[PDB]
């Protein structure tokens, strides 16, 4: 490989290539119309075709980054329109490339995109379809700079799938917006699991991360030994080490490099690799990344015998205190598929601090015995949690269960803006349907996923706007407790009660005419708002005034004359529940 952008255009394909560009030239000229990216873009498709065709042509061994900067400078306005990022071009290219990651915006100073009406989307995507999904492209790209250009491109498939199917049906928009619903939360949901890597990597270290990863990897390949998965997770932190300081070309060689390795000793790690070890380059990383856990060996012991009963416990301990601490993290990750991973760094937290104190008695064995039995409560804290959230959940639908849970949050956390409880509630909601809707015994892994989601979000939009010490406190604690701190907020009792106020308890004819969506957070808004007037308001109560609610609203829906029985009903309402309480 002579010339690098050739090698990189034959191994992608000429749409997928073009399409990159296309992301990583939206990603830093965040503010240049749609139409000079096309021009960059197919200028330089031109240019790599210039290499295939011969290797020693004019420029064509320069290396990518030499490559993209050269392209950088070329703009015009780049002085006038990016300041500060126009003086990385009058330097040196190891230092050029790493001034260009500096100066690159994170979430700029854009308007929020309003997604269109299904037949203008449908007839758009019919008219013209790659300059429709290629602005919607760099629509999207532009407003996530930091969102790893290949995911972005795996996203922007779905989405053309999405519209393949259900613009060629008769009634479209039933199809297309609860398709076009779970792609915005799930794209979402990844930009903001790669906003976690990459703080806690550097807020919490080195050595929680690859915690982590031994555990998740153990789970994931039980049938691996613990130099392999030790090897695994090695590579990895260097990666995501690697990709968080952001150069997406050195980022997207460190993720080929290991799923190539990952490929070439899958007799070593698993199974369930053949099909996306079959995948092109591009698909590979993403694939093995997402692949299901392998099945564990029948035939495992106990854990009571190396880690317990042997002697050789603290001898093997202090030889190697990470090591040992990292073959225990295997061992009880790999029988363990159906607990979260948190759950199993406490585990292995817990049996860290049993040998620091045990291990400097003048008696061990006798000290630690009993470890396992520490494990115990451990395990059933979130087993109760979901088998108690869930059974409810089975009782009230999702929506009640919602308001179950808003009632529930309000009055633990009521100095919260009524728009956040909300948003939060609904959100947690969905954690309900889809995880609720799962055995047992894979359970615990999926509401870890969502709520480590739902939970970093939150404590952000906190950290911006901050409100409570106590939320304060389960956001910069350890996200080993992150979740139970949160789980183990109490109702406030230093709330003082709101003022009263009857816009906020007033309702007109507009809602007969929202959608159930927006139904919904109208009615919720004004529970949340109920629970911050009386906070201390107990839940046979909160049931009567929601049941007189309900067959006040379907009253002046279900009648002639819809508004002036809602200002007159309305006014009964407020008053009696005022009464009631
Ligand atoms: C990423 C590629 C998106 C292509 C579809 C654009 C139309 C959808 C508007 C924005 C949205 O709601 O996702
Ligand atoms: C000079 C040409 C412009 C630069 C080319 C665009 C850079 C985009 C890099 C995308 C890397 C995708 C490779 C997939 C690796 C993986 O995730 O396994
Ligand atoms: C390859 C070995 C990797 C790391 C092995 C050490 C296992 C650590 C077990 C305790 C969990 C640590 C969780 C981090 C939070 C903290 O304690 O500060
Ligand atoms: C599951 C029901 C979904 C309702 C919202 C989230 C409830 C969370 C309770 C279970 C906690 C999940 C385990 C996480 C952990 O091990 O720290
Ligand atoms: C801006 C910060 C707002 C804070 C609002 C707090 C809302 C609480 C959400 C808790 C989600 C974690 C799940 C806990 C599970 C449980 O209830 O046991
Ligand atoms: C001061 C007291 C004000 C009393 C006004 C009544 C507010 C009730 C708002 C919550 C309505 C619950 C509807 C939920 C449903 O049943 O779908």
């Amino acid at each position: 490989h002579k010339s690098e952008v050739a090698h990189r255009f034959k191994d992608l394909g000429e749409e997928n290539f073009k399409a990159l560009v296309l992301i990583a030239f939206a990603q830093y000229l965040q503010q240049c119309p749609f139409e000079d990216h096309v021009k960059l873009v197919n200028e330089v498709t031109e240019f790599a075709k210039t290499c295939v065709a011969d290797e020693s042509a004019e420029n064509c061994d320069k290396s990518l980054h030499t490559l993209f900067g050269d392209k950088l400078c070329t703009v015009a306005t780049l002085r006038e329109t990016y300041g500060e990022m126009a003086d990385c071009c009058a330097k040196q290219e190891p230092e050029r490339n790493e001034c260009f990651l500096q100066h690159k915006d994170d979430n700029p100073n854009l308007p929020r995109l309003v997604r269109p009406e299904v037949d203008v989307m449908c007839t758009a995507f019919h008219d013209n379809e790659e300059t429709f999904l290629k602005k919607y492209l760099y629509e999207i790209a532009r407003r996530h700079p930091y969102f790893y250009a290949p995911e972005l491109l795996f996203f922007a498939k779905r989405y053309k799938a999405a519209f393949t199917e259900c613009c060629q049906a008769a009634d479209k928009a039933a199809c297309l917006l609860p398709k076009l619903d779970e792609l915005r939360d799930e794209g979402k949901a990844s930009s903001a699991k790669q906003r976690l890597k990459c703080a806690s990597l550097q807020k919490f270290g080195e050595r929680a991360f690859k915690a982590w990863a031994v555990a998740r990897l153990s789970q994931r390949f039980p049938k691996a030994e613990f130099a392999e998965v030790s090897k695994l997770v090695t590579d990895l932190t260097k990666v995501h080490t690697e990709c968080c300081h952001g150069d997406l070309l050195e980022c997207a060689d460190d993720r080929a490099d290991l799923a190539k390795y990952i490929c070439e000793n899958q007799d070593s790690i698993s199974s369930k690799l053949k099909e996306c070890c079959e995948k092109p380059l591009l698909e590979k990383s993403h694939c093995i990344a997402e692949v299901e856990n392998d099945e564990m060996p029948a035939d495992l012991p106990s854990l009571a015998a190396d880690f317990v009963e042997s002697k050789d416990v603290c001898k093997n301990y202090a030889e190697a205190k990470d090591v040992f601490l990292g073959m225990f993290l295997y061992e009880y990750a790999r029988r363990h598929p159906d607990y979260s991973v948190v759950l199993l760094l406490r585990l292995a937290k817990t049996y860290e601090t049993t040998l620091e104190k045990c291990c400097a008695a003048a008696d061990p064995h006798e000290c630690y015995a009993k470890v396992f039995d520490e494990f115990k409560p451990l395990v059933e804290e979130p087993q109760n949690l979901i088998k108690q959230n869930c059974e409810l959940f089975e009782q009230l639908g999702e929506y009640k269960f919602q308001n179950a849970l808003l009632v529930r949050y309000t009055k633990k956390v009521p100095q919260v803006s009524t728009p956040t409880l909300v948003e939060v509630s609904r959100n947690l909601g969905k954690v309900g349907s889809k995880c609720c809707k799962h055995p047992e015994a894979k359970r615990m892994p999926c509401a870890e996923d969502y709520l480590s989601v739902v939970l970093n979000q939150l404590c952000v939009l906190h950290e911006k706007t901050p409100v409570s010490d106590r939320v304060t406190k389960c956001c910069t604690e350890s996200l080993v407790n992150r979740r139970p701190c949160f789980s183990a907020l109490e109702v406030d009792e230093t709330y003082v009660p709101k003022e009263f106020n009857a816009e906020t308890f007033t309702f007109h004819a507009d809602i007969c005419t929202l959608s159930e969506k927006e139904r919904q957070i109208k009615k919720q808004t004004a529970l949340v708002e109920l629970v911050k007037h009386k906070p201390k308001a107990t839940k046979e109560q909160l049931k009567a005034v929601m049941d007189d609610f309900a067959a006040f609203v379907e009253k002046c829906c279900k009648a002639d004359d819809k508004e002036t029985c809602f200002a007159e009903e309305g006014k009964k309402l407020v008053a009696a529940s005022q009464a009631a309480l």
